């Protein structure tokens, strides 16, 4: 069912900063081609879109997608099947999507000279990375291998161009700067929840350390690990024995402490390996880091919290990659994210 | 006003291409830091978002951002306010709206090394250009200098900030893979109507000579002329004496004429000086660039086109800048598309 009614809809940027060229700017000299003399540049700001059903019942989600995506995971599948934008409106939420600064209709900070320089000062760094298709493919796990599926994979076989089409680079943007953008959005909804994926959720679990607007955290397959400062438990090389996850970041614990205060939910796909696969690095990779996400949400228990890790396929669904909310069966991985808002009150007024 | 009635939404990507690195991928060995080996990018790929009503009338409506803009602008203005989007799905119409190539959620064409580069290969350049706050104040016409605004001015004054940071630079892909994109996304609609602003003007047009389903264009402000080739008339320098518009395109006549068989309307704002302005560099570039859209409609109408050139003063609007669709009177704009859409029967199925 593809209806959905909207008290309203729009986008706005918040967030970021400006930095300025040398000299001043005269109207009178040719505009074009552009010069940074004279110049004002915004940078870092961050794209916001909205939805409101009509009587909204319960807190705003705030949808915020994983490394190298936009927005548009949230509005639709691959191959063209409803968002959690659309489910989640329908379930008589606010929805915001937000583009994080340097993704998408968030800024790109790059001037007239070298990417990422303004005169002398580089802003972000001339050279980029990006995944490729292949690195994405099992990154996302689904299948062992480029161009190979899992047996029992969720995902929409046919639309693999699609899919890796919504994927890209992302400049040197400090994550300090990608927080305080969703900080300062937090504090103008009100209270709300965020909802995360891969790269979003350690700075998701950040945005909640400052902003108390945050009520609870499903986190889709986190990519970091968070831990309090000098308490970091010990996790393992991966299979290769070379091989390291991604260090754990490491805050003050007064700050961690706030994380006890939520609820806080991670939801892992399938095709993790309980054991050790040294024949293939992301699936290990992913082996390593739910162990330590396991151990951070064992340490926000211990300190009072309310920290739970979901399989999915121990709630019944089998085969979901990397991007639950697109794979095939969404609608059921929405049905327990409506679950989880339900059981804590986040849908009640 | 606000409320919005959706039979569907969504999103999806299309066009593009792919490009690879050397050698083959091993998915044993590290898979980040992303490397160029055996990596397959999709590159130059455009995002596409329909929103569509319940039981639309006429021709869906393909809105094409501006240059260094994005879809933004057609769903919001920058205090607010629904953008065009929201009142023409009011309106009846299925409303398209994208990020081309390059802008937004489009792709951005880079990798692992220097900005744009594969290898040994260029795809988009390292060094970019962007305007400046200062730059983008006079091209839009808010006032003759940054800081000033011009009497009667309908820009929405005090979300300065929230309007600057709608704006940001655009990578080198060329004019002919953008077009292309549109082309494609064209085929996949069906009959359509092109809504194109400032630098999409002359991509549009370009689309509608390889595309018959575009039944019409309206053009808000459109950047850059288009001529028969070899028929471009004498055009003026600026009254600086030196500096010139931007060269008009010029396409065979064959192409041209298939211009000559839809509506096209041209549709400018406010503050556009009838005289040589020595003083406002993008004040007279803008004089001459209207004129010389003047005898590109003229030479459409020659060859049997329905081709004209809407000033919106004459209709009764002051004090527009170069963004009609997103000022305080943008109702009243709006209401003159309707009128064109209407006249032509583009309003009805
Ligand atoms: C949608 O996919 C992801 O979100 C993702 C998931 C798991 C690993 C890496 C990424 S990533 O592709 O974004 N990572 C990335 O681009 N890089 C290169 C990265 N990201 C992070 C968060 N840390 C480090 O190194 C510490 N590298
Ligand atoms: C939203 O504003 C515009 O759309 C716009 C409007 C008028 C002039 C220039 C631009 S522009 O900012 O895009 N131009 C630009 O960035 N440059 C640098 C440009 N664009 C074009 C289409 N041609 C040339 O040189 C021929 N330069």
């Amino acid at each position: 069912k593809r209806k959905v009614v909207l008290a309203e809809q729009g986008s706005f940027y918040i967030g970021g900063r400006t930095v300025t060229g040398p000299g001043k700017f005269d109207p009178s000299k040719p505009v074009i081609p552009y010069s940074n003399e004279g110049a004002t540049f915004y940078i870092n700001q961050m794209y916001v879109n909205f939805q409101a059903p009509v009587r909204p019942r319960g807190l705003p989600l705030v949808f915020w997608h994983g490394g190298g995506l936009t927005g548009h995971i949230w509005e639709s599948t691959p191959d063209g099947r409803p968002g959690f934008q659309t489910l989640f409106v329908q379930d008589r939420h606010t929805v915001y999507t937000i583009d994080q600064p340097g993704r998408g209709r968030g800024n790109i900070p790059t001037f007239n000279g070298p990417f990422g320089q303004l005169e002398e000062e580089s802003i972000v760094n001339t050279v980029t990375g990006n995944s490729s298709k292949e690195g994405a493919w099992v990154r996302d796990r689904l299948g062992p291998a480029p161009g190979q599926f899992f047996e029992n994979s969720q995902f929409p076989r046919g639309y693999e161009d699609n899919y890796f089409k919504e994927m890209g680079f992302s400049p040197s943007i400090s994550s300090d700067e990608i927080v305080d953008a969703v900080v300062k959005l937090v504090t103008h909804i009100g209270p709300c929840v965020l909802v995360t994926h891969a790269a979003s959720g350690v700075l998701g679990m950040r945005v909640a350390t400052h902003a108390k607007n945050v009520r609870g955290i499903v986190a889709y397959e986190p990519a970091t690990s968070i831990f309090p400062k000098g308490k970091v438990p010990e996790i393992p090389p991966l299979a290769d024995k070379k091989s390291q996850i991604f260090p754990p970041f490491e805050i003050q614990e007064s700050y961690f402490k706030k994380l006890a205060k939520i609820p806080i939910q991670f939801v892992f796909g399938d095709n993790i390996p309980k054991n050790p696969k040294s024949a293939y690095w992301f699936l290990d990779w992913w082996r390593v880091t739910r162990y330590a996400h396991s151990l951070s949400l064992e340490a926000i228990n211990k300190l009072g919290g309310q920290a739970s890790l979901l399989d999915l396929p121990t709630a019944g669904l089998r085969g979901n990659t990397a991007f639950p909310f697109t794979d095939r069966n969404n609608v059921q991985v929405a049905s327990l994210l409506s679950d989880f808002l339900g059981k804590h009150g986040l849908d009640q007024n």
